[PDB]
């Protein structure tokens, strides 16, 4: 699986730039928060774990997770590993 | 159906403020573009009609439409009529 392609095509980049906080936190910031926590990042992406980066705006991000409900666990992992690479 | 509640809960407001263009066009701008074109706005929301407001960023908005695939046509109309009210 291609985490970069999934990220692109689900429209995530609109709120998540690599190195700058905008509507959502940067990928760099998310990657740092979830360093060594890949399993938890996958859980988050499933709606299974709490926001740990910007809880003030948790409810804004939550609905975006609905996009990901067609992905396998391997694809979710690939998406997580793309995020973590930043 | 409650178009305002649908808008809120699908997370649309993150990119669409009432009166200011941000990541996406303002609701006011969209409402003006689709004045007298409710049917076309509903088609757009279904993935059925082209972007007429900001075609440069059509591909950014498109994936957001996937959220709306659980809505009835009446609910899509309510969402359209909430947008149009601006
Ligand atoms: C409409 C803007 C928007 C879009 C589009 C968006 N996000 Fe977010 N995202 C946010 C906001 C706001 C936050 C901060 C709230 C939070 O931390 O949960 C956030 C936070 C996150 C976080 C950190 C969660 C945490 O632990 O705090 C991850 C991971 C994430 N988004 C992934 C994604 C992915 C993957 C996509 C594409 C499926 C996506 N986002 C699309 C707005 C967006
Ligand atoms: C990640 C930011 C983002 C989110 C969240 C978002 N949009 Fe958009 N939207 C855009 C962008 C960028 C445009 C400009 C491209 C375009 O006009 O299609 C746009 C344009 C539109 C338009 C005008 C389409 C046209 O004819 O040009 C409508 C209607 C719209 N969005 C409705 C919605 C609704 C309803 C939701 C919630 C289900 C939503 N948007 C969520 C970014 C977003």
């Amino acid at each position: 699986a291609d985490g970069k392609a999934i990220f692109q095509q689900k429209g995530c980049g609109s709120c998540h730039q690599a190195n700058v906080d905008t509507v959502g936190p940067s990928l760099k910031k998310i990657a740092q928060a979830y360093a060594g926590k890949e399993d938890q990042l996958i859980k988050f992406l499933k709606g299974e774990a709490p926001a740990i980066v910007d809880p003030a705006k948790e409810a804004i991000m939550k609905p975006q997770l609905t996009m990901l409900k067609g992905l396998s666990d391997a694809e979710l992992k690939a998406l997580a590993d793309f995020i973590l690479s930043h």
